C-alpha cells in the first residue's frame, strides 16, 4: 500500500510497518559484476514500475576479520560462520548489492518536504550493509518530537571489490570505488526523494566509523564541491568517531603490496593485464583471495589493507592537507568519540608485551615514521598502565603491560585527536563535538567503539539524547538545541579556547568538558601527519 513516485514515473509499492513505512532494496547502479568489477558504479537504467520493494537485498561481499595471509583459527573458525548456511540464510551477500533504502515516518506522501538523514554504515570498509542498523529507533524519535525525518540508507562496496588500489586500479582511474557508489546513492537521493516525501535540499549526511571518515571524504570531494546540478547534495554532516583517513595515495606502498597479494592469492599473478584476470574470476576466487589479506581484526589492525586513499582525481591529496588547506564544503558539522576507541583494536597484538616489541610493532606499521618520530610517541603515551585506554582505570585492565599503550595511540591517531585536528582546521560552518564515557567502568572496553550503535538504534540509554534527538535536530534546524536538552551543546571554536567546547555524556546524562586532554599525544601525532600514514 505505501507507494512513491520516481524520477522517471515508475510508480513503487513499500512495506507497510504500521510504525514507519519502508521501501527496500531498490537499486541504483547496475549490477557492478564481471567486467564491471572495482569500476566506477553505473546509474541503473532499467524500469522498476510496478514492483514492490519490502525486503532488504544482500549486503555486498564480505571479508573475514580475521583474515590473513597467515593460517590461524581465528580465520578459519570465522570463515566456517560466515560461510556456513544459516548465517548465508540470515545475512546473505552478493556482488549484485547496490541498493538503497528508504524509511519514512508513517502516513507520510510526497510533498511533505521532510529532512532526510542519508546514514552510511561503517565497517573497516570491509564489512557491513544497511540491514544491520535499523532505523525504527530514529524514526520513532524524531515523530515524537514532532522533527520526523525519513531516512535512507545507502549500501557501497567494501573491501577488495570496492576499495582495491595499485597502480593498475590508479591507472585505469578506478580508485575509491565504494565512495562514488555512496556519492552515487547521494545524487539518487537528490533525484528521487521528494517523491517520498523528503525534501532534496535538506539532506544531513551521517555515518559511524568508516561511516564516519567516509562523511569526512564527502566534505572534501572534488576538493569541496558538492554540488549536483548546481545545487549542494547535502547541507550537513555528523560524524560519529572518525574524520580523515590518514592514508598514502592510491598508488602508494601498501596499496600495491596489496595488490599484489590480492592477485596471487587470486591466480593472476601470471597475467599481463592482471585487472582482466579480476575481472573474469569466480566470486568464490575472488573472495578467498580477499581473505587471505589482513582484515581490521587481525594483527596489522588499524593498518587497513582495504580504505580511502587520495587518487589524484576525486581526492586530490592528502585529507589532512586538504582539511588544511580550505578545500572541503561549507557546512555545519557534529563530530564526536567514544573515550576508548582504541580498545578493540589493541586486543589485536596481545602478543606484543614488551618496550622493544611495542616499539617495533609501531615501526612496523608506521613505515613512514623515523625513530625520533616513535622515540617522541613512545614518550607520549608511556608505559605506564595507569595513562592507558580504557582510560582513568588505573591499575586495572592490564592484560598485559602494553595493551592499554597500545589502545591509547591507535583510537588517537584513528579517530579521537584526529577529531581535534579537524576542528582546530574546519571553517566550512559551525561546529559542535561531544565525547562519550557512558560505559566508563565496563572491563577491559572501557566505552569502546561503536558502542554508540547500540543506543542509537537498537536500545535507549543515556547517549540516545544525543544519538537521535539531538541529531534530529540538527538535522531540522542546523542545531542540535532545539532539541531542547538539560545541557546547552556549546559551539566549538578550538582547542584552545577558553571554557567548555565539548557536550560529555556519562551513565547519568549530559555535562560540558573541554578538549583539552593528551596534548603531549596530539603534538607528538599531529605535528607531521603523514608521517603516521598508511
Ligand atoms: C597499528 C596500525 C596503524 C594504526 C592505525 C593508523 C591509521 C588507521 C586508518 C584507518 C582506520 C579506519 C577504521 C575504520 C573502521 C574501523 C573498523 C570497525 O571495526 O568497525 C566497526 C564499526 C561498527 C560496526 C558497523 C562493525 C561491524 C558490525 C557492526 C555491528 C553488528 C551488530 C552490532 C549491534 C550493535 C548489535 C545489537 C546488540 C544488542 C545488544 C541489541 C553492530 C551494528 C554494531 C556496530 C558495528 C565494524
Ligand atoms: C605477534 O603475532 C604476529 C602474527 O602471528 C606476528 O607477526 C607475524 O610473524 C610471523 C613470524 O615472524 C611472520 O611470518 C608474519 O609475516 C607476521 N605477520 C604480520 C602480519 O606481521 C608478530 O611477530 C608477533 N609479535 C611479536 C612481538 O612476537
Ligand atoms: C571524479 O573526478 C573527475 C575529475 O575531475 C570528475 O570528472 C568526476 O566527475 C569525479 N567523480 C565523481 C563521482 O564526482
Amino acid at each position: 500500500a505505501p507507494t512513491a513516485k520516481l524520477a522517471n514515473g515508475d510508480t513503487i509499492t513499500g512495506l507497510n510497518a504500521i510504525i514507519n513505512e519502508a521501501f527496500l532494496g531498490i537499486p541504483f547502479a547496475e549490477p557492478p559484476v564481471g567486467n564491471l568489477r572495482f569500476k566506477d558504479p553505473v546509474p541503473y537504467s532499467g524500469s522498476l514500475n510496478g514492483q514492490k520493494f519490502t525486503s532488504y537485498g544482500p549486503s555486498c561481499m564480505q571479508q573475514n576479520p580475521e583474515g590473513t595471509f597467515e593460517e590461524n583459527l581465528g580465520k578459519t573458525a570465522l570463515d566456517l560462520v560466515m560461510q556456513s548456511k544459516v548465517f548465508q540464510a540470515v545475512l546473505p551477500q552478493s556482488e549484485d548489492c547496490l541498493t538503497i533504502n528508504v524509511v519514512r515516518p508513517p502516513g507520510t506522501k510526497a510533498g511533505a518536504n521532510l529532512p532526510v538523514m542519508l546514514w552510511i554504515f561503517g565497517g573497516g570498509f570491509e564489512i557491513g550493509s544497511p540491514t544491520i542498523f535499523p532505523p525504527a529507533q530514529m524514526v520513532t524519535k524524531s515523530v515524537l518530537m514532532g522533527k520526523p525525518i525519513i531516512h535512507v540508507a545507502v549500501n557501497y562496496r567494501v573491501a577488495s571489490w570496492g576499495f582495491l588500489a595499485g597502480d593498475d586500479i590508479k591507472a585505469e582511474g578506478s580508485g575509491n570505488a565504494g565512495l562514488k557508489d555512496q556519492r552515487l546513492g547521494m545524487q539518487w537521493v537528490a533525484d528521487n526523494i521528494a517523491g517520498f516525501g523528503g525534501d532534496p535540499s535538506k539532506v544531513t549526511i551521517f555515518g559511524e566509523s568508516a561511516g564516519s571518515m567516509s562523511v569526512l571524504c564527502h566534505l572534501i570531494w572534488n576538493d569541496g564541491d558538492n554540488t549536483y546540478k548546481g545545487k549542494p547534495l547535502f547541507r550537513a554532516g555528523i560524524m560519529q568517531s572518525g574524520a580523515m583517513v590518514p592514508s598514502d595515495p592510491v598508488d602508494g606502498t601498501y596499496g600495491n603490496e596489496i595488490y599484489d597479494l590480492f592477485v596471487s592469492s587470486a591466480g593472476c599473478g601470471s597475467a599481463s593485464d592482471k585487472l582482466a584476470c579480476l575481472r573474469s574470476a569466480s566470486s568464490d576466487t575472488l573472495l578467498d583471495a580477499t581473505n587471505n589479506t589482513p582484515g581490521f581484526l587481525a594483527y596489522s589492525s588499524l593498518r587497513l589493507s582495504y580504505l580511502p586513499r587520495p587518487d589524484g582525481k576525486n581526492i586530490t591529496d592528502d585529507m589532512y592537507k586538504l582539511v588544511r588547506d580550505g578545500k572541503y564544503a561549507s557546512v555545519p558539522v557534529i563530530i564526536g568519540d567514544q573515550n576508548d576507541e582504541g580498545t578493540v583494536f589493541g586486543l589485536s597484538s596481545l602478543n606484543v608485551t614488551t618496550n622493544a616489541q611495542a616499539r617495533a610493532y609501531f615501526k612496523q606499521s608506521f613505515i613512514h615514521a623515523s625513530d625520533a618520530e616513535i622515540d617522541t610517541l613512545m614518550a607520549a603515551y608511556p608505559q605506564d598502565i595507569t595513562q592507558g585506554s580504557p582510560f582513568d582505570t588505573g591499575i586495572f585492565n592490564a592484560i598485559t603491560p602494553q595493551f592499554k599503550r597500545i589502545s591509547a595511540v591507535l583510537g588517537d591517531l584513528a579517530f579521537i585527536h584526529a577529531r581535534r585536528y579537524f576542528l582546530n582546521h574546519f571553517q566550512g560552518g559551525t561546529k559542535y563535538s561531544f565525547l562519550s564515557k557512558q560505559l566508563s567502568g565496563l572491563p577491559i572496553m572501557g566505552t569502546f567503539h561503536a558502542n554508540d550503535i547500540v543506543w542509537q538504534d537498537y536500545l535507549l540509554g543515556s547517549g540516545s539524547v544525543i544519538y537521535n534527538n539531538a541529531f534530529i535536530a540538527f538535522a531540522t534546524d542546523l542545531d542540535p538545541n532545539t532539541a531542547g536538552l538539560l545541557v546547552n551543546w556549546p559551539k566549538y571554536t578550538s582547542s584552545s579556547q577558553s571554557g567548555n567546547n565539548l557536550m560529555m555524556i556519562n551513565a547519568l546524562g549530559l555535562y560540558t568538558g573541554k578538549d583539552n586532554f593528551r596534548t603531549a599525544g596530539y603534538d607528538a601525532l599531529m605535528t607531521n601527519p603523514s608521517s603516521f600514514f598508511v
